[PDB]
């Protein structure tokens, strides 16, 4: 009989337990931890944790179902290489944002900084949105982002420019943009008599001149509908220009009204920071207060290695000013990509370890935004994974993932070029006790590493808390080879199964849920990406505007009435010029031509026709113009060249010519 | 330890229990009800119900998981404002129908009366089908429907016309259509010698003249394939006109054959009822017998208020004949939108309460289809929700949803303009006991109210029973703002996340299931809406006909051979006229032009060309016609105006003119 | 509604089926038909789960018996048609790269036959032998489903190989020898090379010659003065299913064959394929063994099961484990002896046999061997058809039962076999045929997978408005694929299970662009009739200088429909500019016959320049230049008019 104390070997007791248990009946471990010399059939346990040393001296923990209140979700399913949520996730006004990079490789080729969002606490996720376009100088360089967050109602992001060839950092820019909001306000709008401007009082609006603002029911004439910020007075007040003026002062004190902001309608503010000295990557984001934030960084190109943060004390007035702070030099070797968060006046920082044979991930806290630090190192050379985290009560809750199976432990070699099932872990650390000696890494889910290339999209995620749940957004692969070694060295995502990397989210309960469940089974046709409705005629209909940028082959085509009170069908051609041409036919090239007709059929009885004959046609490059009237308006009918071509011929005579004078013969 | 008697305060015992048990342990309540002064961590309980007074003196009940044997499903996911299944759901020949309205707001703007269907007892749902088009007089008026059902194999619906400006009723029409069926029959067709009609015996066929009927293996010559109903003899007999005749009488007695009906291929029968006096909304549907049905209604625009039903005793012969029957006068104030159902000679009616500070939902039963009533009032002013229901055994099983969190209780004010989690309830009422004093509203699922606008799409649903399961189809939102106050006051569904309201279905066990589970996890690529197949050369191929009505941007386009034994590629343009034009270039505006070519390339060596130059071109509005022959057929070559334009010019001379006679001057 | 009950993994005898969903971890034994006990599992009694794996408008059925696992990927091949027949049929598959949790967009493996619609393809036998897919591709008539031709099609499977050495290149010549053990490649097959360390052996190449089973040569575009050898150096290859052609071996109309069905890999050289003959008497059931499919794909030997087991039998499933070939038949009729099981240690020359009790019929019994047990799956095609003597029950909707059973091969006795009903499907009932069942079985790791058909309640309207059986009208055809995933050994890892919460974005990959508009970057083919609204053709071609539309066929046609409201306005305006106003650009307007100005053409530009040819009337001495009310001002000529 098992003791469940986390020290006594219960392997034998649990083996007998399973043998006495009906085939496919579950053993309840009662929330206890059981020491084992081998992991048993974990699927036949509930409410059970195992402690096991795969490598002697390195105990790790393994959760059966129901031991933690949690669940894994798959959140993207796209042919791009979708990975690196690190470390960009945030929650804004009830919506969970999972930003990432969708590329074709571990590099910036075909890369768009992207996000998916959840509007239902993680149950379902949105169609991916591209946040960046391809760099103007693609394919020499392209964008990259591992640091993104919100400060005073604006999205802030460190948008890097990196080379395709080498992934070398060339530029850093701070990009920011107001977040979309709906506000229900009382008073705060004033408009002086006999002039057109109105002043809008909105505390911490976070808007700049030119940003979008929408007004409804303002009760101040002219302050209405889609508008823009004309001036900024201070952080709580701005003005707008109205189209009109009144002979009396206007004020809406005590009246309820609506505003009115937009991410989509407002431009990015882009602040070029140039080539920042001694930076390899900017990574992670911690909002400090109403004026600024910190971003993590490391330098791992030359000795000595740097790990720390950039603090932007006033990102609104001074986006180009930041303060570089480093962690103690003892912890900087063999470290990268710090995760940073700020709670109750304390800045916490956790490093990634570069290798399993050297001291790895370490934790740091600061009460002066990185000037001084208290530090500790995690045992057993934690490496290859970032450790995104949040603080809940006295605990830091951190998540990490090995990139391929059995790489987590100190001294464990990289195991690539073969399919495996990498373990994802979480751990708690009490901040009062400040001691990681006995930290317990709990394996809560396993991912797939594909093995077709050396690189892994598994892990390197990001963590957020919303209400009583914590969310770890991270990469995982599947068994579909990208055929980089094979027929797709070009890494085209749209061939075969594209790239196996996609995003996942582990949702874990971290406090009481005092409501009845919101959970549902998704049984709908997904109808947001390409919204389809069977029309009254039984034909699939897409009412959304769409862009098809890949090569298209179409069958029979009808252009419906669409434009100018639906009077006309319309096709517009872009570029410097448009070209409508005719392929060389397969079976009868001698028939190559296009018939243009003002009527419904190929018979010229249905309307006027012009037929352009191809060079392959029996009648090479012929043109036949066939109407019951040929009317040449606004210009002379001329030959292109001088004294080269004729009007008519001996076998094609015009009956006569109707003229206002004799011909001019020279 | 807790008593679980619904009367003893069990708060302290449950808190102690929760403290003493591991978080992954599901505390089993053994189906009992526990009185609490605050709701505990519900997620940690199984088979437990709580009774709690959020508002003193108003106890409500709260289900942990596995207390009711039910599950929530999401059943639509489209950008439209998808709400108001009220009260239209029905089951027909093994298929569950969930009709609704997909609009852009609480109103008729952009509205299509729609449905989704389930062919697997609610596990998965189909691509939305539009049942109505936009009204001929859109955007002044559009359709609206809250009453729909089936009577003798025909769909019947009250199709309303309402103004976009005010949502005011302008017209009521009864629309009906035969439902699609396949019948596998033996005998029943006769055809008299020397004439062409055949008589088809199908009891209660429900077809009218002109309705679609398909025949297979009839063994009666000429009764074959797609046909239509020629005459209707009576409710059990109709004729078809065949294309042929025989010399002896035909009768397929004893022979197996197939029919034959189609919703899609049959027209609506539309009966104009004008503007029915004293009606605000027609809502809910109760099939009475083989001949007719009732539809609920209320009048709430002027005083005094009316609530009742319209009975259509013989909708087949007399669709214009309806009988107005009100509920008792004292239950009409502050009431609307009655749900009606008919079971074993009893008509049941349940009202919606208009406000929480006045007597609300009431229940009524009648043994004479609404001529006389027995009535009861639900305690505590039930308001803002319809209460759709079914009868199973001795119990009415009713479902309701508050529109926003904490609105259910009597005296509870509306709580809008902030995100919340509205409670959905069900309750049983024993019809023998006929007393609602002790009714128990059980919170079984929570929805989301978004809060970006005052209106809520939550709830207002519909209920059906299929086999041993009850289904509540209803609205729910998510956290995605429609940006009505923001960049989308126009409420375009296809911008951003469109509208958050979508449909859900709660599926609850109400009787024994004598089969092994049909349950599956859905792991397929949804491939009905836009059916895609990777063809043998690895390109995504869509074989379905489609309509793309939204603005379309295309890249490189190839129009394949498609028409007249695939001899030609074809584009047809609709409207009064077609327009093919050229945008102003943004790189080189002075190059603006389109090249039309009878060959494969831009070089005129490949085929005859006509190039139309834009006004922005350096050669403003030039036309170059370039072929090896220019042949003008069927008409004179003329200038558009008289004595204004010339043939040739001083630097563009024709060599000569070949004429049958001298020029005619002037 | 009864409170839920834990049955503690026990089996209970009952005279009526109980409220099954009331129970957890319980099995019931019940004799629906007296003397024929069957077993019924409540939730959680079996460690297993059902998945829906296709959802397309085609009639998706007949995984039988083609499923296989290759290098971590589970393949579920099937036929997507419009009926029980070869009309509109493509041999297709879906795949899982996550141990059955999620499945891929359907891929068509075959096109329509060159002689469609007289004949089309059909396949019930597919598998892998030495890194090549092998399939028996049948040609059958649309009219009668009659077999006209059998062909063996084979193709190398896509692989990525991470190797060390094996590439040698002799000096002064270009051919390089590549050493890949059991490569299974032929001349012309695709090979990709990376980091070879041998000059010229690089990128996309093809096999030039095959020396033996372990060595082949490639032709490089260069040569070196010294010998080359990458022994001790790491490099990459390099194979492709899609970029290599099929090898097609015509076997003609194989005599006495109705269907080829099922696939058993024997060794590194060959395999067996099951068959039956059931159109003429006497019936045949057995296998075809291809001992050397690589050198001699046309060489096969016919092996029948014992004669007493051939009547009333079809569609054998065959598998090969540890020197023994196992075969299980499908029964034709419930009133005659049905499914039987056979084993052979000499590839079907001699057999040991047994009969399953109670006339098992209408189902194939695909299976695998796990330890001492055969684990087999079957499905009745409609509800209550399974039992001996049970009549077919079609033309009404029902819930057919799916079963599995174990059979210990040491005991070799099926008398006490326990068929366990693990899941129920839907049979729609709109037509007599059923897509339910007829599946395929694979094992991957500690899980067994049964891939099979099931329908839903949506009528195809064959009897109704869709006798043409067009999949793209209404809900198309109800048959789609499912997969039951059952645990068959310990799982010593933490769970990989997830809830799928993503937008499915493989079939039609959509991304909201930076302008907020849905964007599809994948190349696509739309073959169904398209109706389009406002269309903009974007710059795409020749360093994006131009927008481009190319028209195929013998000729292209751009025309104008007869207008509904104003037919007197029928025309198309072609414009070099942005708007309908001629101020924006040169215009040519072609008027329809319905227009007030019937078949008028107006050419409107600030220059009309006729290049490369005379301006001529089509006919001789019939039409004029100008008219009495449309005079040209003059004619500028190099010489006086030539007048008749
Ligand atoms: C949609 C459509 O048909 N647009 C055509 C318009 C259309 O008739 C509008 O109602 C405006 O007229 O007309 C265009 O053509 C004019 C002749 O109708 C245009 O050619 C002008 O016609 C003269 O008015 C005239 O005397 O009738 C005057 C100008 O010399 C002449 N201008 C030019 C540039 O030719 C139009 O663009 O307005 C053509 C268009 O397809
Ligand atoms: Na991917
Ligand atoms: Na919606
Ligand atoms: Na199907």
């Amino acid at each position: 009989s098992a003791k469940g104390d986390g020290v006594t070997d219960d392997t034998a007791a649990l083996t007998s337990a399973l043998n006495d248990t009906p085939v496919g009946q579950k053993i309840n471990g009662n929330g206890k931890t059981y020491k084992v010399t081998s992991l048993p059939d974990i699927s036949r346990f509930i409410n059970t944790r195992f402690v096991y040393e795969r490598i002697p001296g390195q105990p790790l923990y393994y959760a059966s179902e129901e031991f933690v209140q949690g669940e894994l979700f798959k959140i993207t399913d796209t042919p791009y290489y979708n990975a690196w949520p690190q470390d960009k996730a945030f929650v804004y006004e009830n919506v969970i944002y999972a930003p990432y990079m969708g590329s074709d490789r571990a590099g910036v080729s075909r890369l768009h900084v992207s996000w998916v969002k959840s509007g239902d606490d993680g149950q379902t996720w949105s169609t991916p949105e591209w946040l960046t376009d391809l760099h103007p100088d693609y394919p020499t360089v392209n964008y990259h982002c591992m640091s993104m967050g919100v400060c005073r109602n604006r999205l802030f992001a460190m948008i890097e420019t990196r080379t395709l060839a080498k992934n070398a950092l060339t530029n850093c820019a701070l990009w920011d943009r107001p977040m979309s909001r709906s506000l229900h306000l009382t008073g705060g709008i004033t408009k002086a008599a006999n002039q057109r401007y109105a002043t809008i009082h909105v505390p911490d609006h976070g808007l700049f001149v030119g940003d979008f603002v929408n007004f409804s029911n303002s009760a101040v004439t002219g302050v209405s509908g889609d508008m823009t910020v004309a001036t900024v007075i201070d952080k709580d007040n701005f003005t707008v220009l109205t189209p009109n003026q009144q002979t009396s002062d206007l004020n809406n004190a005590g009246k309820n009204w609506h505003m009115g902001t937009s991410f989509h309608k407002s431009p990015w503010r882009k602040t070029d920071l140039g080539l920042i000295p001694s930076v390899t990557e900017v990574h992670s984001f911690a909002t400090i207060d109403n004026n600024g934030f910190a971003m993590g960084y490391h330098q791992g190109d030359v000795a000595p290695r740097e790990v720390g943060l950039f603090y932007f004390p006033d990102a609104f007035n001074s986006p180009s000013n930041y303060v570089r702070r480093q962690i103690p030099s003892e912890y900087e070797p063999d470290a990268s990509e710090p995760c940073i968060k700020y709670y109750d006046g304390v800045l916490y920082l956790i490093t990634r370890g570069t290798r399993g044979d050297r001291l790895g991930s370490s934790l740091h806290r600061s009460r002066d935004i990185g000037q001084t630090w208290e530090s500790l190192r995690f045992p057993h050379n934690v490496h290859h994974t970032t450790l995104p985290f949040a603080k809940v009560g006295d605990d830091l809750i951190m998540f990490g993932s090995e990139r391929a199976e059995n790489e987590w432990e100190a001294g464990a070699p990289d195991d690539r070029y073969k399919a495996s099932y990498p373990r994802t872990f979480y751990a708690r650390l009490n901040v009062n006790n400040w001691n990681a000696d006995d930290i317990e890494w709990v394996n809560i889910t396993d991912q797939i590493y594909q093995g077709g290339i050396v690189n892994s999209g598994v892990g390197v995620g990001s963590v957020v808390v919303k209400d009583n749940y914590i969310y770890y957004m991270f990469g995982g692969e599947d068994h579909f080879n990208p055929w980089t070694y094979g027929d797709n060295s070009a890494k085209d995502p749209f061939k075969s199964d594209g790239h196996p990397s996609d995003l996942y989210c582990y949702k874990m309960k971290i406090g009481p849920d005092n409501r009845v469940s919101r959970d549902f089974r998704y049984g709908a046709v997904p109808n947001r990406a390409v919204p389809v409705f069977f029309d009254t005629n039984g034909v699939r209909t897409v009412p959304a505007p769409m862009e098809f940028t890949g090569d298209l082959g179409l069958g029979h085509v009808t252009i419906r009435a669409s434009t100018s009170s639906n009077i006309r069908s319309e096709v517009l051609m872009e570029g410097e010029y448009g070209f409508i041409g005719k392929s060389i036919p397969t079976d009868n090239p001698a028939g190559q031509r296009i018939i243009f007709c003002g009527g419904e059929g190929t018979s010229s009885t249905t309307g006027a026709q012009i037929t352009l004959y191809g060079a392959n046609n029996t009648d090479s490059r012929r043109i036949v113009y066939n109407g019951d009237e040929h009317l040449f308006q606004s210009a002379d009918v001329k030959p292109y060249n001088d004294n080269v071509t004729a009007l008519g011929g001996p076998s094609n005579r015009f009956t006569t010519a109707y003229l206002g004078s004799n011909p001019i013969v020279t």
